């Protein structure tokens, strides 16, 4: 894909305006950032390192951030009223590491032993 | 929707068998888990708290895990050779909080100042 085509996956003209303004404002606020197009999506990078990625869907703009950033901001993201998701991609065409999946479950079960809410806050 | 309807979203018979076996194997290993259907996807829960979510796409099974779990397991996920993603959903119909996006970028920039890889490892 190209960057021209990605912009065309944004559902409506007002949605495109929102993304264009966001990009422009963030570039103005962080002049060192490079807006690259990599693995078929726009990403801000800084001195050859990932900062943020972007992908549209029918109902939302998905903003991609690093694991440590997500961890640090959970309280502030929840307060702002936005849902978040952390996923591992298991390709259909590759083996499924069930030991890994098992270990993720076991660790989470242990950490949430005394949880009083459905989601980690 | 429903769990039946969700299973129909899995793209091939072999992919369906994979998902069926995975659920069965994890339920056998963790007999306390309930497989619930919430917010249009299957989720393992334990004593009413979230443990793991699932969703198919054309190319992969997406396994949803909590932020603390993703953070803990990055080295093991990378070693296993799977990609991972952490996203915030900014709905098109709701205001976009640019201060939050600014703060996320600023924090990530500071954290990556001395980074020697593209992605957090
Ligand atoms: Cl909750
Ligand atoms: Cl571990
Ligand atoms: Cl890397």
């Amino acid at each position: 894909g190209s960057l021209a085509e990605w912009y065309q996956r944004i559902p409506t003209p007002d949605d495109l305006t929102r993304v264009e303004s966001l990009f422009a404002n963030m570039q103005a606020q962080f002049p060192q950032l490079k807006l690259e197009f990599k693995w078929n999506q726009p990403m801000f990078t800084d001195h050859g390192t990932f900062i943020m990625g972007f992908n549209p869907s029918k109902k939302h703009l998905a903003v991609a951030i690093e694991p440590q950033t997500m961890t640090r901001f959970i309280p502030q993201i929840d307060k702002a009223g936005y849902d978040h998701s952390q996923i591992i991609r298991f390709p259909w065409h590759k083996p499924l590491d069930e030991q890994l999946i098992h270990d993720l479950i076991a660790y989470t079960i242990d950490q949430k032993k005394d949880a009083t809410t459905f989601w980690q806050r």
